[PDB]
């Protein structure tokens, strides 16, 4: 049966492209459109009725029916424009489509590429799962490559009827040029009518650590230098690989002495080392500075970390024999002849990162205003909260801030004020940073937009509309 077959091959399908046609043939077969909100996904599911299906429809619609949502006529009003297609920015699209929200998402990328490996908080597997991820994904789990919770991600906001064009790079807005006008995006390269013309409300930016939106102002802090090596290697599925133990963290405190040993053998002298096994075997260390000079990965020292981790200061090969030595010490050699996997663009999957400098944005959201023309802004992810990602904070707090976003859309189409709106956000911002399992809400089943069931003692009033005021315009 051909529906049912591209509806079977939009589920298990593991390429961007092959998601978007297989999804495009299911549109196509069962006579709807693609981007067409929450009606799309009844008239889909209407359709799809059988059995195989069946438990997806079945928590697809648990989740839509939550009362928060009001059976997806809190914003039927509203229209967003979401930047990015990493997992928070799907994620946000995810929310605000079962809002009611019309939702247009664009990507200036066409393919997912990035298989570094993501530690996930209890409330984000539950959060997942309760999406439907287990009928996306097959495939510990405490963690999840970047390209496969985008695939999955990508598959439930297509379902719940996201628009979504790839390809095109936001780059700033069009303000209204006179009354009776909306805001309009400006995209490279210049858009097809259709995006051209679109008006929105609301632009939520997701586009990652190096992007926002013009008045937003980022604060960067720049500690004490740490160096950060991620490196992925084939992860063939011999029952030997699949035997090593994972290694959840390691460091100084911690799992010590490890180190004593690692340093004697290789030479290697790390302040902490993390290896998943994933759809690839992946491993991030943090090595100092004198070991990476010392053992010629860096050709010399700069005092600019933007330099010192150039490709003009970085040495393929001493990276790949570093990590390749420090990755088989911690697993014993029982992984065997380790091989690089081969990247986005063809290169060995080795990099170096900077984890020192750390950004904050000031707010997470601002209003501006043209000819009485409001757009309500808001960020999410990255942007917003730069992670350091051997704490394995980035996904847990970059959902909480796509479900705060979405609170803050919620009662933007209720009415209140943008004072109101932007001083509840960012009350709720100012927990964002120092966020854990511990000092949250404990039944994370119960997690959903109402912040009240995800901070404990909340205060909704603890920024003012006066502490907001150069947020709006
Ligand atoms: C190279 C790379 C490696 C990473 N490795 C790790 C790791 O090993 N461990 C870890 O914990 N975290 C890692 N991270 C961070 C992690 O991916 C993020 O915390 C997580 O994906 C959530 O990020 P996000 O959705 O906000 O932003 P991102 O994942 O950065 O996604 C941003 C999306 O926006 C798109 N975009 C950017 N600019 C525009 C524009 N102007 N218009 C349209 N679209 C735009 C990008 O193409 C991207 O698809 C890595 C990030 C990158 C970029």
């Amino acid at each position: 049966n051909p529906a049912h077959d591209h509806f079977e091959t939009f589920v298990q399908a593991q390429l961007c492209q092959d998601v978007l046609s297989s999804f495009q043939g299911l549109c196509r077969a069962l006579g709807v459109e693609s981007g067409g909100g929450l009606s799309q996904y009844h008239k889909i599911k209407a359709q799809l009725n059988y059995w195989s299906a069946k438990s997806l429809w079945a928590k697809l619609d648990k989740r839509a029916s939550q009362p928060v949502y009001q059976q997806g006529q809190a914003c039927t009003n509203t229209k967003c424009l979401v930047v990015g297609a990493g997992p928070c920015g799907l994620r946000a699209a995810v929310e605000l489509a079962l809002l009611g929200a019309r939702v247009v998402l664009v990507e200036k990328r066409i393919k997912f590429s990035r298989h570094n490996v993501l530690h996930l908080w209890p409330f984000t597997i539950h959060d997942l799962r309760a999406l439907g991820a287990a009928a996306f994904y097959g495939r510990t789990l405490d963690h999840i490559s970047i390209r496969q919770l985008q695939l999955l991600l990508l598959k439930v906001a297509l379902l719940l009827g996201v628009e979504i064009h790839w390809g095109v790079k936001f780059t700033g807005l069009q303000p209204p040029p006179r009354k009776g006008s909306g805001w309009r995006a400006q995209l490279q390269p210049n858009p097809p009518a259709q995006l051209a013309s679109y008006e929105f409300d609301v632009l939520i930016s997701a586009a990652g650590g190096k992007f926002v939106p013009e008045g937003f102002t980022i604060r960067e802090m720049r500690g004490k230098l740490a160096i950060g090596i991620t490196a992925n290697f084939v992860n063939g599925r011999t029952v030997e690989e699949t035997q090593v133990p994972e290694i959840s963290g390691v460091a100084r405190i911690y799992n010590q002495k490890f180190f004593q040993s690692l340093l004697k053998a290789t030479g290697i002298d790390l302040e902490n080392i993390v290896y998943y096994k994933d759809e690839t075997h992946y491993f991030v260390m943090t090595a100092k500075k004198q070991c990476l000079l010392r053992l010629g990965v860096l050709r010399q020292d700069l005092s600019e970390t933007d330099q010192l981790l150039g490709k003009a200061n970085v040495v393929p090969e001493a990276l790949q024999r570093f990590a390749r030595a420090a990755a088989d010490f911690a697993t014993h050699g029982k992984l065997g002849k380790l091989e690089f996997a081969q990247d986005a663009r063809g290169r060995p999957d080795v990099a170096a990162f900077d984890f020192t400098s750390m950004m904050r944005a000031e707010s997470s959201a601002r209003v501006q205003e043209k000819h009485g023309a409001r757009l309500l802004l808001g960020l999410v992810g990255d942007c917003l909260v730069e992670p350091f990602w051997p704490l394995g904070t980035g996904v847990a707090r970059g959902f909480l801030a796509a479900f705060d976003a979405a609170w803050m859309v919620k009662r933007w189409a209720e009415g209140a004020g943008p004072l109101e709106v932007l001083a509840e956000r960012e009350s709720l911002y100012q927990l964002l940073s120092q966020t854990s399992p511990e000092n949250m809400h404990r039944n994370v089943a119960q997690y959903g937009l109402d912040p009240a069931t995800r901070y404990p003692n909340l205060n909704l009033r603890a920024v003012t509309p006066n502490q907001v005021q150069d947020l709006y315009d």
